[PDB]
């Protein structure tokens, strides 16, 4: 159990003709994925990319993209993923931290801001240029570094060929698998979520409809198009297919909702429509959900993450302690699509890791049946009068109300600390008090409240 | 390394769902759980304990399920045991596993067995109090689950690792939804069974248990419950075509066993609607590891198809790769190949070649990598050499009475005499000169009293070799 066969070489021999992926006016299949991946793979082999490099890429959703990371693969190069909507300066670092010796980017990205730090690659240009056959790299290590993803000083996962494969069994195992489903992905490959899809894709045999990015008019029609069963989603994006919408598109079975739990009047929305939502909790260093809610707890389970997949365990504990059934304290995680360590964090990884569980730096507590309840980063804690409060449940509090847009609070100065407000249209002090006092306990009520512009 | 104990989980994950429908009584996930947590603590009160060995005599029936897992439970390996098999084959498997403990029940002869093994009868059992224990929460990967028997028999090591990739590979293959029911008609104690149980756990998945294959009252539970899947041999899928015009609307997959079938039943299959998935594999892999549509059935003749994903498959003569359509070995590999056979080194020596398993059987691919398998026996050589063509020819001698060849390595052939009168080497070496390819010729010449036949008189060219004596210098 130390390898597998490439999981795209072996997808197409299994079943060269099915279709790998759609993306504007194409249709590629296994076969011609393969063999588009094999090729780029030796245009960068002429370019001197060699097995146990590291190369990062800097690319929208394209095809090339995902040529690009499975190239990587066929050559045994850690890839990089970087992040398009970071500063070029807080590019460069990753780029040094990670030890990349190459970028493969396009001509929409400023190339000549990175030629110092590594050799850089137009894959357009690449795609053009001639190069000698090579023999590719026909077993993924499952305990190898695939890809190195970078949190937001950010740290490096390394997520490994073994976390990406038993991420998509086990998901597998939570919603079912067929041959007639396809995902669509309209979210950043560099992400985590869309990433994630294309392992599912060649290890399940399933298309996936790739979108550059989320546009309403354009998902609905390609869902209708493309026969499209899955979707991954943020709030946004839901809120917008109900928005335009009269029922779920008859071929959607499941909506992969990330970002956290979602309020009530859009889950009785999903309701009314037939939306099959499954809300989750997940992170980089799990290599996506590790906890999902079916849709049928949505209503009685408002604000759950859900259970940890198949393979996978959760835990809470406090000081070393495991807490009781409604007993907040630290999340812990732990399942072999859980990353193994940060690169080069020496610190960072004796910190996070306890007995092979990973601490997630998020505070929470499980119910009588076992259902996770996120609560809020353990770092953003607010200490008042011995009580915690957690400012993410206030802000979300807060947030609900009609006019506030935006809000934030953070724990100021009192004899020991007393939560203060920071925040659509005029609304009184003793509104807002109200409205929280029905919604929090009363230590949690902001003592002051203050109206910015942003 | 580890993963959380599968019914534990399940049960955890999805309590009510159903976990089995015996003799239309249900059982959900918790009530598994729950079942089998019990007869584990009834098992640890009969001193039963972690790192032991414990043979599983039972027909299907419910509480040979709670037995296998309430063995995981206790960290017991469980040898499950083929209730044809004979008293004294039985015997021979008890003591070759090591097994400390028989669990079995009235309808067997469990005295028969008390020299060797503690005995304990599963229904008296089950109404025993018994003091609650910490169960093994975590399954080790690497971790021999079960022990099974080729058909002297081998006892093939099983771990968990290998029983959860060959659930997850078939599941790629096949498809899952929450909408599947398995029927299982077929013994649990060979691996077609055996391997619902842990699809079951693992996929969330409703198993339909039946004690034995009667035709009509399969028919009624597949209506009843709406079975999705079932399992079969060829015998029994003649007998539901017998008994019906078309299949079943509700069954998607019907997964048969023992690799490629004849054409006739394939083409009635077809006919009458029935989803036949043909499939190759065995004890050594736990379950199918390659399988074919039903599509391809007529077209591809004696092809048994695909390797399942993350699972490969090649042919092979002597180190050599085949090209298509020239025959080899057929040689697998994957996660859910079998750690190795218990207790015999020389069996794994010989099974084993560079992290592949030799499976025993010849067969070739096709232009498309679809595995057929052919019907044997032979040497190579690195050619072909038909000990039964060496034969015919050695015995038309005047001298020979009888002849027998099997492989020798110096690879070459050695023939073994039965004469009427005497005659030298030299002289049958030539006579097989002029008759057989160079290759074919065999390089020693031994002369024996008689030759090995079994009940059928067929001869037993494994025996030849022992047997030697009588060499022609
Ligand atoms: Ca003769």
């Amino acid at each position: 159990l130390t390898e597998q066969p490439n999981w795209l070489m072996q997808r197409a021999q299994l079943t060269p003709e099915r279709i790998a992926l759609i993306y504007e006016d194409q249709t590629v299949t296994f076969a011609e994925l393969f063999a588009a991946s094999k090729r780029m793979a030796e245009q960068l082999a002429a370019h001197s990319v060699r097995k146990g490099d590291t190369a990062a890429i800097l690319l929208q959703n394209r095809a090339e993209m995902v040529y690009a990371v499975h190239a990587c693969f066929l050559l045994g190069v850690k890839a990089v993923l970087l992040n398009t909507k970071l500063s070029t300066h807080e590019r460069l670092f990753q780029l040094e931290d990670s030890g990349s010796g190459f970028l493969l980017t396009d001509s929409s990205f400023e190339k000549k801001e990175y030629e110092h730090i590594v050799q850089t690659i137009d894959v357009d240009e690449l795609m053009k240029e001639a190069a000698e056959e090579i023999e590719i790299e026909a077993y993924m290590q499952m305990d190898a570094t695939a890809t190195l993803m970078y949190t937001s000083k950010p740290k490096g996962v390394q997520q490994t060929f073994g976390n990406h494969y038993f991420s998509a069994v086990s998901s597998a195992l939570n919603l079912g698998i067929t041959e007639q489903d396809r995902w669509l992905i309209a979210l950043p490959l560099f992400h985590i979520s869309g990433l994630s899809a294309l392992f599912k894709s060649v290890i399940y045999g399933m298309t996936v409809v790739l979108h550059q990015r989320f546009s309403v008019s354009d998902v609905l029609h390609s869902i209708n198009r493309h026969e499209v069963t899955m979707i991954s989603a943020v709030q946004t994006m839901l809120a917008s297919l109900l928005e335009e919408t009269n029922r779920c598109p008859e071929s959607i079975r499941c909506i992969l909702l990330g970002g956290g739990p979602a309020p009530l009047p859009l889950l009785e929305e999903c309701r009314e429509k037939g939306f099959p939502v499954f809300q989750s909790y997940g992170m980089t260093e799990t290599c996506s959900q590790i906890v999902t809610l079916s849709p049928e707890f949505s209503m009685e389970k408002l604000g759950s993450a859900g259970k940890p997949l198949f393979s996978c365990e959760i835990k809470i504990e406090r000081d070393g302690q495991v807490c009781e059934p409604y007993e907040h304290g630290e999340i812990m995680v732990k399942g072999p699509n859980v990353m193994k360590s940060y690169f080069n964090r020496e610190s960072a990884n004796e910190a996070s890791f306890q007995n092979g569980w990973l601490k997630t730096g998020d505070l929470g507590y499980l119910d009588n049946e076992g259902f996770l309840y996120v609560l809020d980063r353990r770092s953003d804690l607010i200490i008042s009068g011995g009580e915690n409060i957690y400012p993410a449940e206030v802000e979300s509090v807060l947030l609900s109300h009609p006019a506030a847009e935006a809000g934030v609070s953070g724990a100021e100065d009192k004899k020991g600390k007393v939560p203060h407000a920071y925040l659509h249209k005029p609304v009184s002090a003793g509104e807002l008090t109200d409205y929280c006092k029905e919604r929090l306990a009363k230590y949690k009520i902001p003592a002051k409240f203050f109206v910015l512009d942003r």
